[PDB]
């Protein structure tokens, strides 16, 4: 249809929209209220990415960005979505844990400021304050990945056995899928086009498809959603 | 003032601002906290619907769309108004009928996605997308609207009779008035110019003061806001 | 670095910074959960008005609004940054007094409509109506102040004298503090040009650094974050 690496974001979008009815007839008839809540944060988490992946294959989360001189194709969706998106995660998490409010409240802030100046970055027009922001932002999400890491597994240890391991793989995968972002924006459109657009959007799709369905999948098979 | 339709956004200018005035008065010296929150969420309604109102009078809430070739007005403040304002409504429901906390979550989502895909549908370039977003809209609501209709009631049952029967009037109320705003906008300058924006700004009007001020006095009157 | 502003915003940047630091220091290792929550709004606060400063400073969050026929600097970044900033604060004091939800959501939709209508009026092309907005958004706060005063006053007489003292000063320094942004707003670049760009910044500024760092300090140095 144009760009590139339209295919990808067309397959993203398929895979964020069948990830979603799954999980909506999967959490079809569930009345326990705490699995009620896991089902609705997880479900709407693929929703989102849904509704975004396809502004970017329509063309409509593409904007122009000018910086190192020549004229840059940025992708200004990926944070509307992971605005919303990356903050339900943690609230899964902190669920499946009862982390105090205090911590939530500061984990989504962090959030919000890690996509926040991701953002802003995104979109500076010198090339080099690009990546003060994407230090500033990658400093918040390493501060969310610590709570997570050693925060949330101590919470979670005070938790009966399905919970706690559970906790431990949704932990392991989302450390290893959110450091890898970060990694990917520097290498690519956003920061040195080391990487082509092509094999970037690429890569968001299999992370992002990975974070939302995969992640879905793991917590919604287990036990661990029902309070017992 | 201008464009024919200023006369209109003169009117629910002006009742949107009376309705919040009447509502202020009226929550005064309330002292029970459950009648607190109602009155809060009710009067917030109009408040903002007020702002936005305004913002289109002035000229503010308009912008300029390209497609279909020729060229068209879109008012954009009413997404920003409904975007907070649609889930308030939602809010309002859920604690007379004393929701689950995971479906008010995910029909404030629900609603989100309603809105904010409404939002980037009047703002599409490509006139046939337009439409495609409408659709994933019209099902955002429908979803919202079954929810309300069907499981809301439930939990409405088990309530005292005053409040099982103001909820049914309220009920009645958003799904009617909710399942016009899709027609409304697919008929109007936003889909296809069978009607003139003449015409759709009298009828967002009447709609817009009927689901806030109407419904504000029907829940605000009756004494289904004391939890007794 | 270019405007004359910059130095001002130049130290704002560092003192949010160096601000956010410190409470992340000395929140280090608290583990009353009501002093978490405390620790979390008052160290967000300075955080994301960090980031404000820096986008304001690389010139980022500055925009070109035409009014008075002249070109005007206008620092949009300020709203994005009280928009979410001036709740948060909100929001200590609430938790401080034990403050009604429903008094809670209608002070933060307050906040939200006194920004999001003082942001409308800085980008208001007709000089005149930046005015009307002007009214609205004061006519918001004094809501909140009064709210603030009278009524999360009356609540803190509840609570023992080390939180009903420590709620006495922050109230005073709000309610002070706060009142004097729509008077630097008017007399500046932002409505009436009699204060230069130069003077302003260095206001807001001050204001700022006091309101949160200040606020801030007043708070978490007493044990009236301390539930007992
Ligand atoms: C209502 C919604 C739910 C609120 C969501 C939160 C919101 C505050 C933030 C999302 C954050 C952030 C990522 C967005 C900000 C980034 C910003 C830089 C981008 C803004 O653009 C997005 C705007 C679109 O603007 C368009 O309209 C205006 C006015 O009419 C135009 O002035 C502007 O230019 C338009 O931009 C579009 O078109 C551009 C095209 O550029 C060129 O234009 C020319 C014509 O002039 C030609 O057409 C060119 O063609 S050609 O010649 O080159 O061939 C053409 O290139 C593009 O470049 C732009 O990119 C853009 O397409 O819209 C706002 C989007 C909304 C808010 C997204 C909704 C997202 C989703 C549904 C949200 C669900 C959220 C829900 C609330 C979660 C609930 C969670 C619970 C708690 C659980
Ligand atoms: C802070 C606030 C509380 C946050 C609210 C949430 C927020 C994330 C989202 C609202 C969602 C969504 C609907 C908005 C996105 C849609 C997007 C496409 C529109 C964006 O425009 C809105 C911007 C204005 O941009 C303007 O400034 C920039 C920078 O300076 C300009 O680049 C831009 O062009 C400007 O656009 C205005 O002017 C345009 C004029 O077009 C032409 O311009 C030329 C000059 O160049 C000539 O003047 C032309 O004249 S002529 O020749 O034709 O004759 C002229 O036509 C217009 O076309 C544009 O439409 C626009 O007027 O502002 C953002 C608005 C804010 C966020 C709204 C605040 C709303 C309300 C108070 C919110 C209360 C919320 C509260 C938080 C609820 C709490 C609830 C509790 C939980 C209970
Ligand atoms: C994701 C985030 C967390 C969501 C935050 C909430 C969000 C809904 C609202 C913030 C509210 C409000 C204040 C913003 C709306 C105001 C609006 C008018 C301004 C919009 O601009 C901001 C956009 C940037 O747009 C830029 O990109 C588009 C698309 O590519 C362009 O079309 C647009 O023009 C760009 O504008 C920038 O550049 C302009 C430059 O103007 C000229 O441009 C030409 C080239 O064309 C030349 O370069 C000129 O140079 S020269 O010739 O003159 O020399 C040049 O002047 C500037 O004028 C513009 O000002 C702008 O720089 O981005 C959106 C910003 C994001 C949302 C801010 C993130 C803030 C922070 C990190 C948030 C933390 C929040 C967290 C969620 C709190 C959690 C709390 C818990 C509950 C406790
Ligand atoms: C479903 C989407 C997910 C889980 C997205 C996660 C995204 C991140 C962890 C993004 C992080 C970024 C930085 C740390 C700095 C560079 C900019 C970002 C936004 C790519
Ligand atoms: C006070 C305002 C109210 C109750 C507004 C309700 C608005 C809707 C139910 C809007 C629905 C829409 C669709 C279902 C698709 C087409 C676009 C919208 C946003 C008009
Ligand atoms: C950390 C930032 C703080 C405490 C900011 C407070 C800002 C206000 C109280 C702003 C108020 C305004 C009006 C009352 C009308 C004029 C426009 C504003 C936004 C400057
Ligand atoms: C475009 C529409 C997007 C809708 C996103 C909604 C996510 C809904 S999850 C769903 O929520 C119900 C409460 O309504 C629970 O009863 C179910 O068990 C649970 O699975
Ligand atoms: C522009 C200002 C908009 C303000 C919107 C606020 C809606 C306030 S409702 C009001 O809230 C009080 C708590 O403060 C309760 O005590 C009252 O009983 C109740 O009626
Ligand atoms: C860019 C990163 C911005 C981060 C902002 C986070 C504010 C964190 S306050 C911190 O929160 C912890 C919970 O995680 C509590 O245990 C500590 O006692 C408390 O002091």
């Amino acid at each position: 249809t144009g760009r590139p690496e339209w295919i990808w974001l067309a397959l993203g979008t398929a895979l964020m929209g069948l990830g979603t009815l799954y999980f909506l007839v999967k959490g079809m008839g569930v009345s326990d209220p705490d699995a009620k809540k896991f089902y609705a944060i997880t479900t709407l988490v693929p929703a989102i990415a849904f509704t975004m992946y396809l502004s970017m294959l329509l063309g409509y989360g593409l904007t122009m960005v000018p910086f190192g001189g020549e004229q840059n194709p940025i992708y200004w969706a990926r944070y509307a979505d992971w605005l919303f998106t990356t903050p339900l995660a943690l609230l899964d998490l902190a669920l499946l844990v009862d982390a105090d409010q205090g911590t939530i409240l500061a984990l989504v802030g962090a959030d919000g400021i890690m996509i926040g100046t991701g953002l802003v970055g995104a979109l500076t027009k010198v090339y080099s304050y690009r990546f003060v922001w994407w230090a500033i932002s990658t400093a918040a999400m390493l501060y969310i990945l610590y709570v997570l890491f050693f925060g949330f597994t101590s919470k979670a240890e005070s938790m009966r056995p399905e919970v706690a391991s559970t906790f431990k793989v949704l932990r392991n995968v989302t450390v290893v899928l959110w450091s890898a972002y970060p990694v990917v924006w520097l290498i690519g459109s956003e920061g040195a086009g080391i990487v082509p657009l092509n094999i970037e959007t690429l890569l968001f799709m299999v992370l992002d498809v990975s974070a939302k369905v995969g992640f879905g999948l793991i917590l919604l098979r287990s036990r661990a959603i029902f309070g017992e």
